[PDB]
């Protein structure tokens, strides 16, 4: 037995719909063999796969991350633009591959409009730095007549991409980055690039890099610096993150989310630090601009030899358990909508990606794509302040584990309330109760469920054992939705009127 | 209109009841012609003045941070106990007095005794440093059997204060104060201090100094550099505010609580940024240990001539108006039960002061006296998460003003639920209803408010215009409290059964 | 030093004991005497400093004629200990210790210490604190920084190790 009380006036805030992005590398087979696959049954003139971008569109993904990461720090943007036999084959040293450059930046816009999305682009403050910063912002946003505006005139792009969000660079603390740089040096060019980039177009915002990671010993003091360098001139700091479960304990998995909301709490609290410092008026927000299970594929990619063109690199193969932990890090973002504008499934293609492909082949569904798609389909409105009352466990790394892991989501438009809840309990259904006594004349409209009993099942191109069904019992009676949330499940649970 | 709701299971936390505390330092009339004035026809056998005892009992002040403030930071604890002939006089730089030291740490526990508060005792950390604070630890708190603790012995205090809470130093980022440190210099001894303290009684707390208030220019950063040297051995990091009306703007002086309130959430994200980088399990938590109106005595100040003994420094007389912004630093320290834990109402007797004395004469209640003690009394229990919805107002350094100031205190063990609420709206009555559902069985014992025409009207010896009354218009009808808070005005709607 | 009956009874923090002080410095030169040895001493740089350093090293050292030289003569030892070796404090650099220092605090009073300790008598030698241990954070960069600050002055760098079978 659980509680919850779903009251219209207890308010986190507007989700901002931009939790709900994702991002493209170059990294792999996410453009080369993903997005993009000339030759393929399904490539349209361009040389986009229409499967794809299908699959893109029912997530409803509104703004993609591109073009690294990793990759972006030794990346020249010229290099991808103008005329392909003009265009250089580089040494990607971020993955040891080959880069053709055959897709750059102004190929990628044009897949970005097919499905819908805005790009957050990044650039290179690896090997590069201001001059090229301002050039690339200028050659993507301003009309026309200056040299790198008509030159994107030239190679076939009359109006401007007008980007509205940039990220400075890329995981910059990290020890295995391209161009790494300390806090103070980071944070010295990010502030210097940021100037030039707005005045060559105001209208943009900026995202500066955080820790690669929570386990970082360059940890919180990086942020507290970097925000110290550049507070005035930007509006987002990221976190990136990524688990695991290399021990095979899922009840320790599935807490994995908890850590998540610290990290965010704890990244936050560096803001407002950093905000009291310079006695600003302006609250700078989160982007979480990396998250997903990530490890499956990591002994299989030790096998691959440097220097192919698009390698099998990140391909790993989600499970169901792997599904419900990406459940609770979605709801986990809801619960900071206040504070987290933007986050970015990392990747949307391939790699580490809840969208699969095979060369000349069907691209498939992963069990991720799941509750992903469920969370930016009905989590649009106003997070809800969660009260509730659940029992607990203990596991190897977390205490006080809640059973239930849930948030109510009111959209006053569609006068609609969902309801996304994981059961983490391995043996029993949990019943929950939410009083919804501030929401007259709402009925139950459907219940969905994502459950299996092998969390070691996957997904593949043959078939999906995986997959949601609409069988939940949720029932409005008296005021309250009486549900029973079975062990180890994914619930959507939609209300409406 | 303004509403509420008051929801039991919406709950802030428990608050700490020390958030009621006070502080006495050895400052002008505090000590001297305030607690201990042995010429009184009202002094009891040690000195002390049983009215002025009286009246602190009535405030049921739980904690009372001594001897200072900018007193300590040249102070010796020694030359403050044994035989009276022995005590040296000795110039106290911080106010410019002759201090005879006739009261000392000794005398000073008994009078907290008689007042039924706990001593929050300061070390010097100014001109003294870790020897100093592992001996006076000793002197108090060890039982016997060497030499400090068989001294506190043979001065007549066999059982040992136990002192709880300790302050280490006194305001040390101040340039005014007596041996000043820097941010590293004060981290690095107070936490070695910490540490001798601890070894000598680890069932003590520590408190270490922020931020002399939120204009230093070391502001914020002070606080981030002290806890990262600190935060292991300590437990608390304090705040210290005052408020002033020197503009006669009425509208922005009650404002001024939203001020305060942004300050403690800074303070808060400080704490948890070095948390974070810490990776530590343990929380700290804020004490506002001096916090007050300060403002109507600073130019009757600069005419007192220097090496007096106990000159009358400090004395504000306080308003209304200043009795309703003391309410609404009570309501925002309520709203922040989670994190404040401590708090001290700067000064207790004479000394910016909700009790005044004269010589050999009476002792009353200052406006202020009011609110702080409604607000003692009556707000032990749960702070309530307050859902207002209020209309607001601009003034010069504030938007969004909401007119309604508000929290409610449940008490489950006494079965009552008690709102307090200011009006700050200068001209009408604010009609407030409040959605009590969640409490059954619940009647309105009684509606207290303080109003006056005058919001600069005084209190004084000879006559206290400004007094609470109890015909209040609160009453509590299917489930709601409605209730007319007059314009300007403090209330306290007390609920029971 | 001195009488007994005015030592007094002191809380100490390394070990959490009450020391008695009824062994001091004299009585154990008495006993280092009787096995044979000399004694290699250590000054306070904890809790104490330089004016604590140049006393202790007149007190044992310097033969007569000057308050602490004529205390030591009063207090029972006419001829001087004449101590060779002394350590500038003790294992300043662990968080443990009472009076920590970072190596470039510790540094400077091992340096200002030394200076006065042979000023009193120059024929003595000093060793500078190392490491408390090869796996101390700061290993291997303290004992750089310390010397960097004491080398004109001192003689020998310590170091401290211990092993264990807890496996």
């Amino acid at each position: 037995k659980a509680t919850m009380i779903i009251e219209k006036d207890f308010k986190i805030a507007e989700i901002d719909k931009r939790i709900y992005g994702s991002f493209i590398e170059h990294l792999g087979r996410a453009v080369y063999g993903g997005i993009y696959e000339p030759g393929h049954p399904q490539a349209d003139e361009n040389g986009f796969r229409q499967d794809v971008i299908e699959l893109v569109k029912e997530l409803q993904v509104p703004i993609i991350r591109y073009p690294g990461g990793n990759f972006v720090s030794g990346y020249n943007w010229e290099d991808g633009v103008g005329p392909k036999e003009q265009r250089p084959r580089r040494l990607d040293l971020a993955w040891k591959s080959v880069e053709t450059n055959e897709i750059g930046l102004n190929e990628f816009m044009d897949w970005a409009k097919m499905v819908g999305a805005e790009v957050n682009m990044a650039v290179n403050l690896g090997t590069r730095g201001i001059d090229a910063a301002r050039n690339l912002v200028e050659y993507c946003n301003h009309p026309s007549g200056s040299y790198y505006s008509d030159l994107r005139i030239a190679h076939g792009y009359k109006e401007p991409h007008k980007i509205k969000t940039w990220c400075l660079g890329n995981e910059m603390d990290g020890p295995w980055q391209i161009g790494h740089k300390t806090a103070v040096e980071y944070g010295r060019i990010a502030c210097e690039a940021a100037k030039v980039m707005k005045w060559v177009d105001p209208t943009i915002e900026l995202v500066v890099c955080g820790s690669s990671n929570r386990n970082m010993p360059t940890f919180a003091e990086w942020e507290a610096t970097v925000l110290d360098h550049t507070y005035d001139h930007v509006d987002y700091i990221s976190l990136h993150q990524y688990y695991g479960n290399r021990d095979n304990d899922t009840a320790n998995y599935l807490a994995l989310s908890l850590e998540m909301d610290d990290f965010i709490r704890s990244v936050v609290a560096i803001a407002d630090y950093v905000k009291a410092k310079k006695r600003s008026k302006k609250t700078i927000h989160l982007s979480f601009d990396e998250w997903n299970v990530w490890y499956h594929s990591n002994e299989a990619d030790k096998l691959i030899e440097p220097w192919t063109v698009a390698p099998p690199l990140l391909e790993d193969i989600y499970n169901f358990e792997d599904a419900l932990l990406v459940g609770c890090m979605l709801i986990t973002l809801m619960k900071h909508a206040d504070r987290v504008k933007i986050a970015c499934l990392a990747q949307l293609v391939n790699v580490i990606a809840p969208i699969m492909t095979e060369k000349n082949g069907p691209a498939w569904k992963q069990t991720i794509y799941y509750p992903f798609m469920h969370a930016s389909v009905y989590g649009r409105g106003v997070a809800l302040h969660p009260v509730i009352s659940s029992p607990k466990y203990d596991s190897k790394d977390f205490t006080d584990v809640p059973y239930l892991e849930s948030i109510a989501v009111y959209n006053e438009e569609k006068e609609e309330v969902t309801i996304f809840a994981v059961n983490r309990d391995m043996e029993d259904a949990l019943l929950l109760e939410c009083d919804v006594r501030s929401f007259e004349d709402y009925r139950v409209i459907e219940h969905i469920v994502l459950e299996h009993d092998n969390v070691k099942q996957t997904n593949s191109a043959q078939s999906s054992p995986v997959v949601p069904h609409r069988n939940g019992d949720a029932q409005l009676s008296d005021r309250k939705v009486s549900a029973t949330l079975p062990k180890l499940s994914w619930n959507v649970i939609r209300l409406g009127k």
